[PDB]
Formats: structure tokens, C-alpha cells, sequence
């Protein structure tokens, strides 16, 4: 069985949790409204017509929490800061209550010997950005970032050594301005009937141009003004499914290797080679902007290290637009593939409650792979990975305890990740479960069970230990 032996020496592991998803207290303490106030409180936006007003009250109840960390013998706890309780407004005037409140945290969690892994965005934008100049659509971004960046490297850097920038700058470019299903909800009307304004075509790729240069000058400010006296480090947390080909043909082997460029390559070339993959150039064109040099020199090399979040592995198959038809751009169309977790009707694995999440425990080892060959062996974290319950009305809490399936969840993608690393000499450095605490699941809302520890919403947000609680404990024991 798994063991800490199983893994190198200081190799780190943790939970992890994002702001919006468990701090509540949205208007307290001079809080800002953000984008996902707004989705949350929008007809049509979230399945369960729930919101995150108080989530699971993390910001009231951090410390319990930590104890729930501690309780397994964690080493770290990925968390994010609220842009908006730091700069309200996005920009303007400082909330001090905002700085308070995480040096309360930051110094608890150390207290109890857990590392802070601190994410800068997590989807979560001052709407006052949104409404100033549609966020992350205007290159305003960049310097709005930044700035925000800044003030948390002054604040909070003498002790924090981890920084995430960005969680899933793919995710929010495609889901939030291609499907318009996450804040802020834009699309093409002709393609999804819901949105209200936008465009699939051109907004995912100016997006995701912006989230890259807002990564490369809040690094530039951390290198040339904060690393050589804080000693810490900056990465990306990158959504990243691993991609089989549906058939055992060139074709389907080159459409699963361009699905992953579109998908991590489409930062990930940036961030390593100066430049957008050749695949993405090619089939996008005019509607993928250009660095210009000096953005390239410093867009290239700004990462100490790659956030992986990962979950699951689909079937690619090449595939060709209707040649016949009215053409609405969007980035599906662009990567020239389908991506499904089904070949010839069969599942590629069993699934967890999300219908998006399928179990492929080899995923992970192939994804280290992926990115140690890519990219000339980077450091790695797996930011993210986990699986979830149902929240299930019908069965006792007792019963909602058992979760064997998430046990063999972590154990399986943790020995296939421990092999990629000793087998393999893949610099992975750390694990980070989604998530300590069942929480708000974004447009899933409180549908979506996928903590270590359950929460009972009918019960003033009582935590019980999950079975996977004691799984750990096992296996972190020194």
C-alpha cells in the first residue's frame, strides 16, 4: 500500500478549496461584489437555483477547518484570496479588513504547520472591472491584475512561498465566453440561445491572450521587485484532461496530441516557447492575437512551476466542420476535434456524480509524461484532482460517509502519479485533493459532493469525516 515513503522525500500534500466556493460572507467586512455574485443571482445561471451568499462559512470558520487538515496530517492547503476584499472596486482604495482577514488565516494555517499555497484568481472578478470595461475582454486586465498581484506579494509574501496566479485560465476562457455557462456567461446568441451578448469565436481567445499577460507582468513584479527577498515561487493551476485517440489511427493520434495543444498548449506553448502553438495559429488565424517581442521576452520562462488540475482522460477523434452549413465560430470547431468519453458506446471508465468526471487512473500517469517531455521537465504540482458524491436527499448522513469510490479514486491516480515519478523521473512535487469540504460546485451548486469531509446543509454546515478522512490519515502517518 501507499505510503509518504511512496513518494520522494519533502514530497508535499494537501487540500484544496477557492474562495467563492467556501468563504460565504459575501457582504461582510467590506467585501466587493464580483462576476459570480452576479451569475449566482441570475435566473437560469446555476442548476439547483442555489447561490454561495454563505457556502460552507470558511471565512468564519477557517480554524475548525484547519483542525479537519491537521486531523489527517496535511502539509499544505491551497486557498484563494477574494480579489474583492482586497480592492472592492478591482482597483482604488485598499480594504484593510480584506488584508486582515488573510494574515488571520495565513498565520493559523502556519501555526499548525500547514504551507500556504495561495491562488491570486479564482474566478471570482470585481464586478466593478466587469462593468468598468468587461474584464478580462480589455487589455485594462493586465495592469488591474498586476497591481492586485502586488499588493498580496507586499502583504502576504514574507510568509507565503507558493503562489498560484491564475486557477483554469482555460476553463474560464471557454466555458465563461465560448459556452457562456460560468461568469460572466458570454457567448454567441446563435450558438446558445441563453446568453445575452458576446461572441465564441473571438472573445475565448482574447481572454485567454489577457490572462497570459496578466500572468507574465504580476511575475515580472514578483522577480525584479519580491523573489530575491521573499524566496518563494509562481505557477498557473492548468485544467488539463488527458486525451487517447478514439481509434488506432494517425489521424485520431495526432487529433488527441491537438486537443491537448488547444487545451494546455494554448498556455502552456506561451509560457514555455514565447509563442501560441503552431496548430492553434494555424486553424484560428487572425482570431488568435500575437505577442509582440518584448511581450514574448517576458511571457517566456514566467512560470517556476506547472499546476495541474486533473481529473479524467476522453477518447480524441479527428473532426471536420460541415462543410455545408452557416459557420459559428467557436473553439471546439477550431481544435478540428470531438473529444468524448465514450468508443463505439462504451464509457471509458466509471464516473463519478459530475457526467463530466470519468475514472481513468492512467490519465495521470500519461499527463506527467506529456508535460515532462513537452516541456523539458518542469516542476510540477497537482493543483487539483478528486472525484464527487451525489448530494443524495434519500440516504443517511452515515451513508453519505462511505465513499470506498473516492477511496479508490486517490488511491489509484496517486499510485499511477507515484510510478510517473519513480519509474518515469517526472518532477512532481506535490498533490493537492479537491476538496477538504463539500462545497459550491459553481453552475452545479450543492448538486456536486467533492470533499474529504461531508457538510451537512440541513444542519448549520455541520462537517462529518468522510471515510477517505481516515484514508488519508493512514497514509500521511509518519
Amino acid at each position: 500500500g501507499l505510503t509518504r515513503g511512496s513518494f520522494p522525500e519533502g514530497f508535499v500534500f494537501g487540500t484544496a478549496s477557492a474562495a467563492y466556493q467556501y468563504e460565504g460572507a459575501v457582504k461582510e467586512d467590506g467585501r466587493g461584489q464580483t462576476i459570480w455574485d452576479t451569475f449566482a443571482h441570475t435566473f437560469g445561471k446555476i442548476t439547483d437555483f442555489s447561490n454561495a451568499d454563505v457556502a460552507v462559512d470558511q471565512y468564519h470558520r477557517f480554524e475548525e477547518d484547519i483542525q479537519l487538515m491537521a486531523d489527517m496530517g496535511m502539509d499544505a492547503y491551497r486557498f484563494s484570496i477574494a480579489w474583492s476584499r482586497i480592492y472592492p472596486n478591482g482597483v482604488g482604495q485598499v480594504n484593510q479588513a480584506g488584508i486582515d482577514h488573510y494574515n488571520k488565516l495565513i498565520d493559523a494555517l502556519l501555526a499548525k504547520g500547514i504551507q500556504p499555497y495561495v491562488t491570486l484568481y479564482h474566478w471570482d472578478l470585481p464586478q466593478a472591472l466587469e462593468d468598468k470595461y468587461k474584464g478580462w475582454l480589455d487589455r485594462q486586465i493586465v495592469d488591474d491584475f498586476a497591481a492586485y498581484a502586488e499588493t498580496c506579494f507586499r502583504e502576504f509574501g514574507d510568509r507565503v512561498k507558493h503562489w498560484i496566479t491564475l486557477n483554469e485560465p482555460h476553463t474560464v476562457a471557454i466555458q465563461g465566453y465560448d459556452a457562456g455557462l460560468q461568469a460572466p456567461g458570454r457567448c454567441s446568441v446563435l450558438l446558445h440561445l441563453y446568453c445575452k451578448a458576446g461572441n465564441s469565436g473571438t472573445e475565448p481567445y482574447v481572454v485567454a491572450h489577457h490572462f497570459i499577460l496578466a500572468h507574465a507582468a504580476a511575475a515580472s513584479i514578483y522577480r525584479t521587485k519580491y523573489k530575491a527577498t521573499q524566496n518563494g515561487q509562481l505557477g498557473i493551476a492548468f485544467d488539463v484532461m488527458w486525451f487517447e485517440p478514439m481509434s488506432n489511427t494517425t489521424i485520431d493520434i495526432e487529433a488527441a496530441k491537438r486537443a491537448q495543444e488547444f487545451q494546455l498548449g494554448w498556455f502552456a506553448d506561451p509560457f514555455f516557447f514565447g509563442d501560441y502553438p503552431a496548430t492553434m495559429r494555424a486553424r484560428v488565424g487572425e482570431r488568435l492575437p500575437r505577442f509582440t517581442a518584448d511581450e514574448a521576452a517576458v511571457v517566456k520562462g514566467a512560470l517556476d512551476f506547472v499546476g495541474i488540475n486533473h481529473y479524467t482522460t476522453y477518447y480524441t477523434r479527428h473532426n471536420n466542420t460541415n462543410i455545408i452549413g452557416t459557420l459559428l465560430n467557436n473553439t471546439l470547431a477550431d481544435t478540428g476535434t470531438v473529444s468524448l468519453p465514450f468508443k463505439n458506446g462504451k464509457p471509458i471508465g466509471d464516473r463519478a456524480n459530475s457526467i463530466w468526471l470519468y475514472i481513468v487512473p492512467r490519465g495521470m500517469r500519461s499527463l506527467m509524461n506529456y508535460v515532462k517531455e513537452r516541456y523539458n521537465s518542469p516542476p510540477v504540482y497537482i493543483t487539483e484532482n478528486g472525484m464527487d458524491d451525489s448530494n443524495n436527499p434519500f440516504i443517511s448522513i452515515k451513508d453519505a460517509l462511505k465513499d470506498s469510490k473516492r477511496i479508490k479514486y486517490h488511491n489509484d491516480y496517486l499510485t499511477n502519479l507515484a510510478a510517473s515519478i519513480k519509474e518515469d523521473g517526472c518532477d512532481v512535487r506535490g498533490y493537492f485533493a479537491w476538496s477538504l469540504l463539500d462545497n459550491w460546485e459553481w453552475a452545479a451548486g450543492y448538486s456536486s459532493r467533492f470533499g474529504l469531509y461531508f457538510v451537512d446543509y440541513k444542519d448549520n454546515l455541520k462537517r462529518y469525516p468522510k471515510n477517505s478522512v481516515q484514508w488519508f490519515k493512514a497514509l500521511l502517518k509518519t
